[PDB]
């Protein structure tokens, strides 16, 4: 039993982290088979961020100009490439490292690892989750731009996102593998501010049945609730919509508590309306929204 | 910048997991140099654990009943001995993957990362912190023991903990590498409740430095204290001591943001006296104590 934010073993993750150096930058890279992945912004200088014109500026770049180092040995770039926002570096070197792996674009809502480097060396692991405006709160500091976000299951790690930006108010913005923000983020130093950061509600939903088989009850109410008359209260409290695609994903957490979907949406509704009153679920004193009904089945049942 | 609860990067411990099986029992082992290290439990039966004599039960025992499996590959047992609460297997293997490790007791206050396992088999790691009664709030279910708990210095591991037991509470206990439980604990199924779950004062102290220097400054007040006025505070809240030990460990945090110690344990004693008022400091609703004074300098500035 007890419940925590978990993070994926990053191993697989940290073979593929290398250091991409062009001119004065020096960033974060991911090698995969003979491919070097890497946000496009390595070739900016701070000052070409505030109005950059990257096919332009990659013109004046050849391959010998960007410097890739996996542990201390020198990686040979054999050809560049720009797509959408990162450039792929081809190298004379398959990893010997590579894992099987997919590039996947998540979906708002969706959780996911973040293996933070710096001069392509892992610092720290943690768990995220693309918030509902395509934004993460994650840690990073000067350096860790090509850090990645991925899920992994059993042995194929699935890359959703690779770190790109802070924005002015500290949240951060990056893209997928294949170089796509989330959300109408741009690789400029220019004002973008973020719209509002609701509430996954079908992950908070997820976290109260991950409460109740943990022995955490004392919010369980005699009360249900519809789809529609919860969806009242969620938008009066920046809670996003639920759906019946949703209640169907938390089946199997309804199905082994015994807590109809709609009975819990109603305990969610009441700690809405009346707080937590200075008491905590799973050692928190605020409602979680970083596990998916995945997360919370897969932590319950110990998958590998 | 932003802060998160993070762990080390995990793929220095995933190549020393392996599988221990004696009998009906299976859980993890740590495989270093030629000696896999395991709880010594593995040689009970659910029905031995009520009260088991391990010495007796280990007479039993040949190299040949303790199954080794590292991957899809059988190690061979050609030794075995009890430490402690933890049994040493010797292999004729040395694990090729051994990193540069030390076994090391933690005190009280301190973090480390664990990297939850089931059948040799990571599945998830989570940053933790030894309480102040020694036990651990984890994230385990059956098939867990034997997964460890530890901390990187750039390249040396050193392990702190080995996952033994869970508590009628639903806490952890467990021992260091050397097989001593942490606390009063022991291996056996009876009554042992933990004592008062305080909080690590310097740890929030740490974390409300975090806070201040990634922008969350709301709750910095115009007071000051000293040690003893807060301490009699922290006494009624059931938060730790705070020693001269401790303000010199946060000497460099002070330094960094400007802020005397004693001036933020006033802002920590309005805090407790207060409440939040429905505020949030870096996301949490409640004083966050699982990051040393180390920690929030190691995220702080990127320590790899
Ligand atoms: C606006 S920001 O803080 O997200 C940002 C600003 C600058 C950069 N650099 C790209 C690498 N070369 C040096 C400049 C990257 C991100
Ligand atoms: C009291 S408890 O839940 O912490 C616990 C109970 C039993 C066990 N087993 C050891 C391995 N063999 C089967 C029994 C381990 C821990």
């Amino acid at each position: 039993s007890g419940f925590r934010k978990m993070a994926f073993p990053s191993g697989k993750v940290e073979g593929c982290m290398v250091q991409v150096t062009c001119g004065t930058t020096t960033l974060n890279g991911l090698w995969l088979d003979d491919v070097v992945y890497c946000p496009r912004h390595v070739i900016c200088t701070s000052e070409d961020m505030l109005n950059p014109n990257y096919e332009d500026l990659l013109i004046r770049k050849s391959n010998h100009n960007f410097l890739v180092q996996a542990g201390n040995v020198q990686l040979r770039v054999i050809g560049h490439s720009m797509q959408n926002c990162v450039l792929k570096l081809k190298v004379d070197t398959a990893n010997p490292k590579t894992p099987k792996y997919k590039f996947v674009r998540i979906q708002p809502g969706q959780t996911f690892s973040v293996l933070a480097c710096y001069n392509g060396s892992p610092s720290g692991v943690y768990q995220c989750a693309m918030r509902p405006n395509f934004t993460i709160k994650g840690s990073f500091l000067n350096g860790s731009c090509g850090s990645v976000g991925f899920n992994i299951d059993y042995d194929c790690v699935s890359f959703c996102y690779m770190h790109h930006m802070e924005l002015p108010t500290g949240v951060h913005a990056g893209t997928d593998l294949e170089g796509n923000f989330y959300g109408p983020f741009v690789d400029r130093q220019t004002a973008q501010a973020a719209g509002t950061d609701t509430t996954i509600t079908v992950n908070v939903l997820a976290w109260l049945y991950a409460a109740v088989i943990n022995g955490d009850r004392w919010f369980l109410n005699r009360f249900t609730t519809t789809l529609n008359d919860f969806n009242l209260v969620a938008m009066k409290y920046n809670y996003e919509p639920l759906t019946q695609d949703h209640v169907d994903i938390l089946g199997p957490l309804s199905a082994q508590t015994g807590i109809a979907v709609l009975d819990m949406c109603a305990s969610l509704k009441e700690l809405l309306q009346n707080g937590m009153n200075g008491r905590t679920i799973l050692g928190s004193a605020l409602l979680e929204d970083e596990f998916t009904p995945f997360d919370v089945v897969r932590q319950c049942s110990g998958v590998t």
